[PDB]
């Protein structure tokens, strides 16, 4: 019955995989990359007017009727994603007056207008003078002389806010000012009467930090500031130690973007690390069929491929397939070898580690690690020297990751300071990395690959991790994915593979919970909602990843063979495409809960394959 | 007469000129080049059997028949050059049977080995583990903490000395080995009875240094040494910062070379400054006819650039002449404009400077600069702004860079310290760069086309410094350029620039002894070994770019219409090649004194055209 559903898929998946071997989906965000990157160009006076074109295109294709833009399709328009695309079309020729710029103008004033902006859109604003810097948080450059165990220090952020604010440090050091033509001046972001709706730091300000800043705006305004200078050139070093190889910084956007204006502002256009930098971003851009261009977030072809790999052995394919040793050995080659920012805290430990992107060494994730780990785990390679090898580094790379509650972070051990979380700066997505179910899930459902059951005290500490994290209803937050559809999916499925009795309570809690938000089409969905409101867990419209998932939970929790279980099956099988694709107009990605969202794009087509790969196991 | 040769040769240069209006003939040293790059190969194991052939070749091909190797042609077997070029072959396959091994092995023992071999050498001997570490000059990474203002800083060592020594601190820091085949295994380097002459200091060394050195090769066996991680970020960081834009370092073998294997000692193979640095190696290395390859010590393009035009104008074509306005236009995009090491004594001096090579901003030299903006200051380009804009920013420049005695360096002011010169490191060419007398002269015949004659100070404190200087028999030095020949053209020349008197008592003192050193043939001819020995001043075989130096001076001086000097005109006429061109089988090129030797593609042809092309102006 499924079974031509899986062919279809199977063959699908080969179809899309690359010569050398690996899986590499686009990743969709929203336009603030774009717009940022208009404004880039600008900046460092490199505009294509041909780009430009591409751009605007895009743009206008990503806008709603309404005039605005969000941060996942079908959301609740976005102020700040809808300023910037608004600053940026009008940069590239459009007039005040068009009907796509008028809707959108009044949708900004009606929210207070710039004035209500994140502190990022106000700064980039700030960065062509159409905002004043006096009115931008301050991060000074100073900060890089904070020690390891202090408060603040930059190891005291998560990874990627860690190289932005080195960045920016150096940028809001200087207070540039990069002057817009008259022609796309946008005082109007100012004409408003609606009170400007500021939003607070992430966790709460305190009148501390409030104070702090307030300082430094009026230290910032001195004539000399001592020792600052090196301060700058402690920042510049720090980024030119830590420069990915594809010339990009963490393979992020942010950081990125923000180091080449500090470069530029240094007068180093001219330097090594400038022009590898500047180039490098072409691999991130991607060509639209209708005409657009867009700017990936960040590139997930390790991420992609080790999916991809584990979705077709669980589906069929042997573990000796000459198309899966492609990718083998392809991800054998990428196993990063070298002491990371990581090291920091365990300088003991061995690199083992993977990365989400091609060549990024400083930033393996415990993530993207364990499922390539396992992944390779699950293949019979012609160098089993190199495999065994690998797995073990791998391995003990992720156990010495474990923080201190049993759980895993994504990039760093322990990075659970609060402070960073207060800070005037800090009013978008998250700004630490501390353990998460969903890694944590994951990791668990690694080692049980190989055997290591609830026996060994790093799975107890784990399982108990997890037991107390469970929400109330018997769910399992989702952090990078949407939502307790994805994490429920994950743990169950983990723990399930950990040796713990699927018949347990708190495990039963969980899968009834399942089948019971499963929507009536047989289907299960997850809206980018529930992050904000509560009554979205579990609801939304259908979608083959997030049906994927919650069917892997009731697979794997026993209740395989049951109505919601085949009903669900029912959904994938139906509703698969003539070339065995899968289709998935929402995002199931998440980058920031409820102010960062993506659109992974394998997930439609490997996670189905997974599923019904499993269902078949089940049989 | 004349005419036809120079119609000839002018034709000739407009031959050779590329397409982006610049001129650029290849730089010949000696086989430590090709031989040490091979070494960098094995250690980088980077190796390719292809390129190994050619540089086989090569090698063999520059052997002399009593089989050794010298620093220019017809010189001296050199002891360092050959025992490199010996290890080389054994290591790309030659067996220490085949003649030519033979020959030179021997040579080598007559010497007293390895232990005859000036530090580098041993050094790069002890990479590979054929010589041990003790036995090298220590330079310690915490050399990184000496203040701007502290004995042995950084800063009191010569430009292309100073990055040398960062480099390899972070190298001595923690003497690595890359363990060579037994197939090519040297001990025999050993086999010698004869006493080991070992070189000593540039200028002597005092039991300090020498006790200082034992301490540090003491220190360096200890289990901890506080703060050297910090000492070797520090170098690393300073590296990072100066690395040029074509991936090398100051645009010079040495440095560049170590750079890249300190790098490699930190496992940043794959961080963009190395990999940039890698692939920038393939601009400086040339494919031969006969089928060798070579590396070269550096590049001139702008210095040939720059002079080609002088000499084109001083010949006859026009200042608009739409060939020599390619030069001046692409003469203008290579201005730096940004901060080099230089700032280090002048920090409230604006760039403006211009680099030997074709992209090195942190390092621009007065020579160069002197040179290039005279020749723009001879043209009539379409946007007069730039021309005109660019010649003030050079000039006030080169009038910041006067050091105190009114001479001028190459690199720095004052850069005239004497305590490097006594390191046990130092056995090897210049560590400092003081103010020459060549550089000087240039510097004068520049100010001179824009009129500033004797009147203003900072001519006068100039002249004043050569009129110091002459020597005994009233010639000039030649720092730059071999040698007596080559210093008194450019110091007479110049000095007839700048409105002195050509009638003095110094300076016809000067131009008599010019006069008595043409050869026979009518030419003019200065051996390297003027440097050695004091007997070959102005002695040796003639040839078109001496000559026409010897010819500057006659000209400049007023003797224009004398016997000696129509007499040379006679033989750079006579010597002319069909083409148009002349041959040089001669160095006249100086590295460093008695130390090191460059051959200068184009001088043969440049310098006759511009000594022809004035002897035209006199008549
Ligand atoms: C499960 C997969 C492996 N996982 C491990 C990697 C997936 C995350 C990479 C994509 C997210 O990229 C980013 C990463 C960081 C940011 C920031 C940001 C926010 C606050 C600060 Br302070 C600095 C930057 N803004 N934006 C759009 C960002 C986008
Ligand atoms: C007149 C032209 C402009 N002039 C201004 C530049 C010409 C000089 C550039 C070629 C020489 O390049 C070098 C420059 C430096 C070195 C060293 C060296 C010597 C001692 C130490 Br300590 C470190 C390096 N070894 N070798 C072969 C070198 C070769
Ligand atoms: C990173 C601080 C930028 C300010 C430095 C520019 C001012 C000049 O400093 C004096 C000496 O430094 C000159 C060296 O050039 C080396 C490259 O290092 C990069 C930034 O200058
Ligand atoms: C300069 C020390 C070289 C010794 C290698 C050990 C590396 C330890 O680095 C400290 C940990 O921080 C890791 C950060 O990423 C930066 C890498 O810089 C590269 C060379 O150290």
């Amino acid at each position: 019955a499924y079974a031509r559903t899986l062919d279809r898929a199977v063959e699908y998946l080969l179809s899309c995989q690359k010569d050398e071997g690996y899986w590499w989906g686009p990743l969709l965000s929203n336009v603030t990359m774009e717009a940022e990157y208009v404004l880039l160009c600008h900046i460092l006076d490199r505009v294509d007017r041909d780009r430009m074109e591409k751009i605007r295109r895009y743009l206008l294709h990503e806008q709603r009727e309404d005039g605005t833009w969000a941060l996942y399709p079908g959301g609740p328009p976005d102020l700040d994603t809808t300023i910037e695309a608004y600053v940026a079309l009008k940069y590239i020729g459009m007039s005040r007056d068009e009907e796509p710029m008028q809707k959108a103008l009044r949708f900004i004033q009606s929210q207070g207008g710039i004035e209500s902006s994140r502190v990022f859109t106000r700064m980039w604003l700030a960065l062509v003078g159409e905002y004043p810097w006096e009115k931008v948080p301050m991060v000074p450059p100073e900060i890089m002389f904070l020690g390891k165990r202090m408060p603040l220090n930059i190891y005291e952020f998560g990874s990627w806010a860690r190289a932005t604010v080195v960045a920016l440090s150096i940028v809001m050091s200087r207070q540039p000012v990069f002057p817009l033509p008259e022609r796309a001046r946008v005082p109007e972001l100012y004409e408003t009467d609606v009170p400007p709706r500021r939003r607070g730091a992430k966790g709460g300000g305190g009148w501390i930090f409030d104070a702090l800043d307030r300082a430094l705006h009026g230290y910032q305004k001195l004539s000399v500031h001592p020792f600052r200078r090196a301060a700058e050139i402690r920042a510049l070093d720090w980024l030119l130690e830590r420069q990915a190889g594809d010339g990009s910084w963490g393979g992020i956007q942010p950081p990125w973007f923000y180091a080449l204006i500090a470069l530029k502002i240094l007068d180093m256009t001219q330097h090594p690390a400038f022009i590898k930098g500047w180039e490098g971003l072409e691999l991130y851009g991607v060509e639209l069929d209708y005409g657009g261009w867009m700017f990936q977030a960040s590139i997930s072809p390790v991420w992609d491929t080790g999916l991809a790999v584990l979705a077709l052995r669980a589906a069929g394919l042997p573990a000796d397939h000459d198309r899966l040793v492609k990718a083998g050995e392809w991800l054998l080659d990428r196993q990063i070898t070298v002491p990371g920012d990581w090291a920091v805290k365990r300088p003991n430990l061995k690199p083992g580690g993977f990365a989400f992107q091609f060549d990024n060494v400083y930033y393996p994730d415990v993530d993207d690690t364990a499922v390539v780990v396992w992944a390779l785990n699950t293949l019979r390679l012609p160098d089993e020297r190199r495999r065994r090898d690998a797995m073990t580094k791998g391995f003990r790379w992720i156990v010495g990751m474990q923080s201190s509650n049993g759980g895993w972070g994504a990039y760093d051990v322990d990075n659970t300071s609060d402070l960073p979380n207060h800070i005037p700066f800090c009013d978008f997505g998250e700004v630490t990395d501390p353990p998460s179910e969903d890694v944590t899930a994951h990791v668990l459902e690694c080692f049980g690959s190989f055997g290591y059951d609830d026996a060994w005290k790093v799975i107890r500490r784990a399982v108990e991790y997890l037991k107390r994290e469970q929400k109330p209803d018997g769910s399992w937050f989702g952090r990078w994915g949407v939502n307790y559809l994805y994490g429920t999916g994950a743990v169950v499925s983990a723990l399930k593979a950990v040796g713990i009795d699927t018949r347990e309570p708190y495990i039963q809690k969980a899968l009834d919970w399942v089948e019971q938000h499963q929507n009536p089409d047989g289907g299960w969905g997850e809206d980018c909602r529930s992050y904000e409101d509560p009554a979205y867990a579990g609801k939304g419209a259908s979608t083959p990843s997030q049906t994927a998932w919650a069917l892997m939970a009731l697979i794997a929790g026993g209740r395989a063979e049951s109505e919601a279980a085949r009903r669900g099956v029912q959904y994938l099988v139906e509703t698969q495409r003539p070339d065995g694709g899968w289709d998935e107009p929402y995002y199931t990605g998440t980058g920031f809960p409820g102010d960062f969202y993506l659109g992974y794009t394998m997930y439609r087509h490997v996670f189905p394959t997974l599923a019904l790969g499993r269902y078949k196991q089940a049989i």
